[PDB]
């Protein structure tokens, strides 16, 4: 049947929820790994996060985006995670 996983999941958790988007995506390297490592398998939850949190591999948002620790925040953050992360940018 469905495969679906087990919806309601922790996604970064609440407390971790904006921590993550700090040591989840290219933060590092090897500590950002470990955050998937345990994250995108039990996330049941990123939609919300993940409209802008989709960056977290997009390391060529063509617009906005710093390069390091930082870059996260600029990435899902940069923009505003409402409409211009949502699939409205060009003209």
């Amino acid at each position: 049947g469905s495969r679906i996983a087990k919806r309601t999941a922790i996604n970064k958790t609440k407390k971790a929820d904006v921590k993550a988007i700090a040591d989840a995506w290219q933060i590092n390297g090897e500590k950002e790994l470990e955050l998937l490592q345990q994250i995108a398998q039990k996330p049941g939850a990123l939609r919300i996060l993940n409209h802008s949190l989709r960056l977290a591999a997009m390391t060529a948002h063509g617009k906005g985006e710093r390069v390091n620790e930082d870059y996260l925040r600029q990435a899902f953050r940069e923009l505003d995670l409402d409409v211009d992360i949502s699939t409205l940018l060009r003209n």
